């Protein structure tokens, strides 16, 4: 009926879990009636909804955004920052979801004054993207280095404490 | 139902019209196409807004994901890579991008694929249009391989939905 296939230890797959968490936390809320996809872990990213099949991260993400009617929430249409949200997530996908140390510098500075990478209100699609991308480099980071990126860390644990839910499989830090 | 609303003089909308033209030439009931202020798509009871929501819906409905992304050649990721970088740079190219593009296309027929045009050809075509359009002759030849590729897309993809005037 509604089956999402993902992959273990894959950033793209983490993202699709965290969206389902963002969707549960932010969009449908205490409404128990809404149905969520069965999640399975196999080797490629497919999504089976009704008679239609969707493939890989992008086709699936846009399928999901559609079903849960959560474009506005995710892309911050309310603030007129759709294109700015897009610019960030596309740039990341472009760089195969990896961040150079010069990117962390740009990010950490940015997060000093911001609660969220793009939005001035709530977490967007972009916070979800970079969360999943910075997770490994962050989990491996020695204490001395972590304080050099204190703002990223301050932003990180906040997304962790507020969006991470049922579907997210990554172990919690601290 | 099935009405696509686009914008005149909009690189983004040019991409969508060319996408539809690609569908007719390479893959084969088409949407009514209208021009307003904002890109929207009305299909069934669903309304999709902007380029990527519309593009992905149109991909889904026309089941042309494989063709547009070269699933065949395992270049799905590589295609995604080019269109996303381009969209990120707000659809503009640095002149070092043109030199690199011109170079890549000396030895290829299409930017990513080794077979037919992909979404990447569509995306870049509509983006490089104006500079090429405004280019004096001597620096058209300075980027001859792009020009060759460009005119090729023009002669094999451009159709009913495209509003762009043809060059040479």
């Amino acid at each position: 009926m509604c089956v999402l296939t993902l992959v273990q230890d894959d950033v793209k797959s983490d993202i699709l879990k965290l969206v389902l968490d963002f969707i549960k936390a932010v969009v449908v809320k205490d409404d128990e009636k809404v149905a969520f996809p069965e999640v399975r872990h196999e080797k490629k990213i497919s999504f089976q909804y009704k008679d239609k099949q969707y493939k890989e991260l992008f086709c699936t993400l846009y399928a999901i955004i559609d079903i849960y009617d959560c474009y506005n929430e995710l892309f911050n249409e309310d603030e007129g920052k759709v294109s700015e949200n897009e610019e960030f997530i596309f740039h990341l996908a472009s760089d195969k979801f990896k961040l150079k140390q010069l990117d962390m510098k740009h990010l950490n500075d940015l997060l000093c004054e911001k609660s969220y990478i793009v939005s001035n209100r709530h977490a967007s699609i972009v916070d979800i993207f970079y969360f999943c991308s910075v997770y490994k480099p962050l989990s491996e980071m020695p204490a001395k280095e972590r304080v050099e990126i204190s703002h990223i860390y301050r932003w990180f644990l906040h997304i962790q404490e507020t969006l991470v839910g049922k579907f997210t499989t990554l172990k919690k830090l601290e």
